[PDB]
């Protein structure tokens, strides 16, 4: 099963200067669940933006960079790779694997971040004549997320 998993802002902004622009604790929550006990594949980009693997699922990092190792990450050169991954994947970004990914996906989870930032970042343009909404779930607005949010999984039709 491949999925992307990301979250944009509504001119699909998804980051400003190696950084998601906003800060939103439900989403990471919703990352952790989704994706605990399976596996992330990202650009070396966004690996680097964070510095170390997320536990408790595989890590794996596309990247030309032949002396590419870090501890607790698996590494892949080619898209083809990703292909011959078991279980449930999730394209985890940057910008760049998610337009090479867009249109071979099953599905994706989008959070959909109710605010327009500022970014230098962005998801592809996508339309809904070619996606169905499985679930669109409200996030909840408090005190420590502040940004109404929007949890949307799409099907291709
Ligand atoms: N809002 C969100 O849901 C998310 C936002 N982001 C944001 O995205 C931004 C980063 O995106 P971007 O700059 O596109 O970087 P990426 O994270 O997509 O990394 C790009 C790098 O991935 C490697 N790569 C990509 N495709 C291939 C390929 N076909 N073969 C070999 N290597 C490949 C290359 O690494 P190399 O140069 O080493 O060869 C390339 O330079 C950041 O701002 C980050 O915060 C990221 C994830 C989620
Ligand atoms: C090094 O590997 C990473 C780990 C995390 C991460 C770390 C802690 C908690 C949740 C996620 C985030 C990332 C970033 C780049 C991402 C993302 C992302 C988020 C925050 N939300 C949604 N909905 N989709 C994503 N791809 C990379």
């Amino acid at each position: 099963t491949l999925s992307i998993l990301v979250a944009h802002d509504l001119q699909r902004v998804i980051g400003f200067e190696n950084q998601l622009p906003w800060h939103l604790p439900n989403d990471l929550k919703h990352v952790k669940k989704l994706s605990t006990g399976h596996t992330l594949v990202m650009g070396r980009k966004t690996f680097e933006s964070i510095g170390k693997p997320l536990p408790n699922r595989r890590n794996v990092v596309l990247t030309s960079d032949t002396s590419f190792n870090v501890e607790g990450v698996d590494v892949i050169h080619s898209i083809e790779d990703i292909y011959q991954l078991p279980g449930h994947v999730f394209i985890f970004g940057g910008q760049t694997l998610y337009e090479e990914m867009i249109d071979k996906v099953d599905d994706m989870y989008i959070t959909v971040i109710e605010g327009k930032f500022r970014g230098d970042t962005f998801f592809p343009p996508y339309t809904f004549e070619d996606w169905e909404v499985a679930s669109s779930v409200e996030g909840k607005l408090d005190e420590k997320n502040t940004i109404p949010h929007t949890f949307l999984h799409l099907i291709r039709k």
